């Protein structure tokens, strides 16, 4: 099977777009093909979900890109060798450790460099950023500087490819709970449909 970790904070952890990728997954076919890997596998119960739903995942709420990167990610790869990461991390960063762009790039590339030692051929997706409801600035910073990155970062091994689930490709603050973080249903659906295809077309480039 193609193993995919999803890791990230509580944007991974307590919303509901993991739900609607497996149903993207399951619609191609793939269910049988696929495992998705990681520590933790709970899910909130007002999610939908589906029947055969694979509940694991790599989603930690309140985790800083800054911590994870030093402390957790090459244990987490480490242990289960994934062949696909998609991440989606760095708010907590901003609006816990009030850290700026240029640490979470830092971070990036840490987290990234330790995939690559857990399996040199690891494909990555790396999220741009959901806005916050007050459009945070240094989010928006680490989206502008994401392309670069990627740019810097890709390779025909081990290749990095964005699914932008930022503000310039759709996201509203209609799309927030009323925390101005997490997303809703709209929301969760928004970042399912940037995340999925990409996903499954990674999934099918797995040898
Ligand atoms: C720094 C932000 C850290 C994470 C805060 C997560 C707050 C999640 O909030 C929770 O969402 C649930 C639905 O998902 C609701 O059922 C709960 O009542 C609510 O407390
Ligand atoms: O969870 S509903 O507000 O889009
Ligand atoms: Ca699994």
């Amino acid at each position: 099977m193609v193993k995919v970790m999803l890791l990230g904070d509580s944007i991974t952890e307590i919303t509901c777009w993991r739900p609607l990728v497996w149903e993207q997954i399951t619609s191609a076919g793939l269910a049988g093909s696929v495992d998705f890997v990681g520590s933790m596998n709970d899910l909130q119960p007002n999610c939908s979900r589906p029947q055969g739903f694979d509940p694991d995942h790599e989603g930690h709420s309140g985790w800083q890109a800054y911590d994870i990167a030093r402390n957790n990610i090459a244990g987490w790869v480490q242990n289960t060798k994934p062949d696909i990461v998609q991440f989606m991390l760095g708010t907590n960063d901003v609006n816990i450790g009030h850290r700026n762009a240029d640490s979470i790039i830092g971070s990036y590339t840490i987290m990234l460099n330790a995939m690559r030692a857990a399996n040199p051929r690891v494909k990555v997706i790396v999220d741009k950023i959901i806005p916050t409801s007050w459009s945070d600035a240094t989010i928006e910073a680490v989206n502008t500087a994401i392309p670069g990155w990627v740019q810097q970062q890709t390779t025909a091994e081990s290749p990095v490819v964005i699914a932008d689930c930022s503000r310039a490709a759709g996201f509203t603050n209609d799309m927030l709970r009323d925390d101005g973080v997490h997303p809703n249903s709209k929301g969760d659906q928004f970042i399912a449909g940037q995340i999925g295809p990409k996903l499954i077309q990674l999934i099918k480039d797995v040898s």
